[PDB]
């Protein structure tokens, strides 16, 4: 409720501290019986440089953590799937554990390949970004089709290597993937 999405808000204003950010709400949809007031706070960038941040607010309440994208460019379609996943893991909360991948149903951006997430660590921004008072944030790492096929009989253990190997840019749509498999 509006008291709990106040703290997720609180809790990203605090992170950050300059950065002006927008709170999203429905009054149609799909979140309405669902997931009342559940939100998405959109943190702005100060300059071209900087990334657009998405984080969901309301699925904590029930699951224990929250989720966000970070975007090269500002986008509603983040908001489209962060409402998908609140209705998605409040049906099948196992699927929306660390480690896990979300298929997306589609690109997470229009012009990119990549179709899935893989549930992440909060490595950008760290641990005052991850825990607030009974809450976690966790990344939704966009992942190329290889890499999450991959997964099927690798661990993401190891995926989380070769990311980290690789350097990978997050940001970039057309990323090279670091697997390739026979």
């Amino acid at each position: 409720g509006m008291d709990y999405n106040q703290t997720v808000l609180s809790h990203l204003q605090k992170f950050w501290k300059h950065h002006d950010i927008k709170g999203f709400t429905w009054t149609l949809g799909r979140i309405v019986e669902e997931l009342p007031d559940f939100q998405v706070f959109q943190v702005i960038p100060n300059h071209e440089d900087e990334p657009w941040v998405y984080v969901s607010s309301g699925i904590g309440q029930f699951l224990g953590q929250e989720f966000f994208i970070i975007s090269p460019f500002e986008t509603p379609e983040h908001i489209e799937t962060l409402a998908m996943l609140a209705s998605a893991s409040m049906h099948y909360p196992d699927q929306f554990q660390l480690g896990k991948t979300v298929n997306i149903g589609r690109p997470w951006v229009e012009q990119s390949s990549f179709r899935h997430f893989l549930i992440s660590l909060p490595y950008p921004y760290g641990q005052e970004l991850e825990y607030m008072d009974n809450v976690r944030f966790f990344w939704l790492l966009p992942i190329t089709q290889t890499e999450r096929l991959f997964l099927n009989t690798h661990s993401v253990e190891e995926l989380e290597t070769k990311f980290d190997e690789a350097g990978i840019d997050y940001l970039d749509i057309n990323r090279a993937s670091t697997v390739w498999q026979a």
